[PDB]
């Protein structure tokens, strides 16, 4: 196993990653110290998570302090949906690398393909409970994402949340400058996307698998809802192998070849989820915990259901 994957712009990205995604402006600042001393080199941020300032502040220290250098770091932002129009893409970019106090980010992503009307409100809802879209489409804000790795804001760019037919339209865009590097998308054992990895990774773009764990603290958690961590049958691999279910749920990912970014503010469990290069999954292991898929999403976007660009009706 290795550490880093090759990407189509000549860059290596840590193949482990430290999500921020509900990490308090409070705690994160630790966590992503805490990350970097223990080994991570990759974090993955986004506007909408409201806490850039917060983990720019631990990247700044932990520079300062001669731990890591710059290019040893790989950062990773996100395009909120309110942007998407080809004249406001520079400047979230801009505020983005204000906010994480850096000169470029190594990867900037469209965080999902739906436009929404630009504002100042994250989420704009209708009377219907539906979002209020923008009058953009993804190959015009692919366009404007492109200029930023000329003008040396980004190293990379890519997409999330992105359906193959998606990828497929960007790929086959009318004067692509710059094929998308990664397509961050949900994956964990609930949601095993061979169809969508296959189709990438056959395209040379690297897969980012995100909720690894099943987002325990996700907002909308219900009791009835399934559990990865206390699956019983990955209870069983984990003790098969003398691991903790959260570091079979990482590991699993990464035999697939893909980046996994298992979010954290807990500093035992950022150490603990960093020590998965100690043991492999077997073939048989690797089977099994894809048999367990059931096309259950933690992140549906359920209020763009009606979005032009909605990714989550096509079959992959
Ligand atoms: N592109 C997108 O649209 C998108 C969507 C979702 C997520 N993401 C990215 O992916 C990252 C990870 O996904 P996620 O935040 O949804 O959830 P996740 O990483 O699957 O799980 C996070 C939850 O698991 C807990 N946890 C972490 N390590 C643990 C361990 N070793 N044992 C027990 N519990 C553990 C955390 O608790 P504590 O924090 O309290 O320790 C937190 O409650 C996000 O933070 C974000 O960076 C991207
Ligand atoms: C459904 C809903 O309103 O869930 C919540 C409940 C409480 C607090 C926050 C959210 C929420 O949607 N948060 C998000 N952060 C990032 C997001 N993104 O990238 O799409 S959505």
């Amino acid at each position: 196993m290795a550490s880093r994957l090759l990407l189509n712009n000549g860059a290596k990205m840590p193949i482990l990653g430290l999500g921020t995604w509900k990490s308090p402006p409070g705690q994160v600042t630790e966590a992503v110290k805490v990350a970097i001393d223990v080994g991570y080199r990759h974090i993955d941020c986004a506007h909408v998570y409201q806490n850039e300032n917060e983990v720019g502040v631990a990247i700044q220290e932990k520079l300062r302090e001669q731990v890591v250098k710059r290019e040893e770091l790989f950062i990773v932002s996100k395009l909120w949906c309110t942007y998407h129009e080809k004249g406001l893409v520079k400047g979230a970019c801009q505020k983005t690398l204000s906010d994480l106090k850096l000169d470029y980010l190594d990867l900037y992503l469209i965080h999902w393909p739906t436009g929404f009307k630009p504002g100042k409100e994250f989420f704009p809802l209708d009377e219907s409970g539906n979002v209020v879209p923008s009058d953009t489409n993804i190959l015009d804000t692919w366009a404007a994402m492109e200029e930023l790795v000329d003008e040396g804001l980004v190293k990379a760019i890519g997409i999330s949340n992105f359906n193959h037919l998606q990828v497929e339209m960007i790929l086959n865009k009318p004067g692509l400058k710059y094929k998308p590097a990664v397509n961050q998308i949900e994956c964990h054992p609930y949601l095993t996307q061979e169809k969508l990895i296959q189709y990438c990774q056959s395209k040379g773009i690297v897969v980012t698998a995100y909720s690894p764990l099943g987002s325990p603290d996700r907002p909308w958690a219900k009791p009835e809802d399934p559990s990865l961590l206390e699956d019983p049958r990955i209870k069983a691999i984990a003790a098969k192998h003398n691991k903790t279910t959260a570091q079979v749920l990482i590991r699993f990912p990464m035999q697939r070849n893909l980046v996994v970014i298992p979010k954290s503010v807990t500093p035992e469990r950022i150490a603990e989820n960093f020590k998965v290069f100690d043991f492999e999954l077997s073939s048989q292991d690797m089977t099994t915990l894809l048999s367990y898929n059931r096309n259950w999403r933690v992140c549906a976007l359920l209020s763009c259901t009606s979005h032009k660009d909605y990714p989550f009706h096509e079959e992959f």
